[PDB]
């Protein structure tokens, strides 16, 4: 017996706003949420359209929930412009200790 | 003449997200979206229908975007029962530099 918190894979959930100075800075925000994940270990990934997003992203540094657990959000400026192309953007989590691979899409 | 980047308030953007393993677990995601702002000293407190929210919520470090910037993510696990009770959660942003007082709010 050797005790220990059990792995859990994240829970993903991508989100948008386009208030009123994201309209105007000429951009459009998208949160991947990425929350409930123990170990701390993931790699994240943004695609437009099928095809990869090279850069325009950050990712915050995760913090430590009430639960043991790791939250943290990839936050993607995509032009405005770029939003209603019908452009899907999905951003791709990876969590090794739970083998676990996953992906969330959104569209305008 | 002395230079330097200009202060600049925060876009505050407060976003819901209800997905499955959220419904399961009993609790809904809050997220409280801050950035653009300049420099990085904010406060951030939430409440819920008017009335102040004691814990339940993290809130990320702030990170540095590609316009000299700084964006952070606060997150509230809200009670899936104290979701529907016509409950509405604010988020409140406060920026010294700017002089800037900021909230919104959300319902289900």
């Amino acid at each position: 017996s050797h005790m220990g918190i059990p792995p859990s894979p994240p829970i993903v959930s991508l989100l948008h706003s386009a208030t009123e100075e994201q309209r105007a800075n000429r951009f459009v925000q998208l949160v991947c949420l990425i929350s409930g994940y123990y170990p701390e270990n993931i790699a994240v990934s943004w695609q437009k359209n099928t095809k990869t997003i090279t850069s325009g992203f950050a990712t915050t540094s995760p913090v430590k929930t009430s639960s043991n657990d790791f939250s943290c959000a990839s936050l993607l400026k995509v032009p405005l412009q770029e939003w209603s192309r019908g452009s899907v953007y999905s951003c791709q989590v990876s969590h090794s200790a739970t083998s676990s691979n996953q992906r969330k899409e959104i569209r305008s």
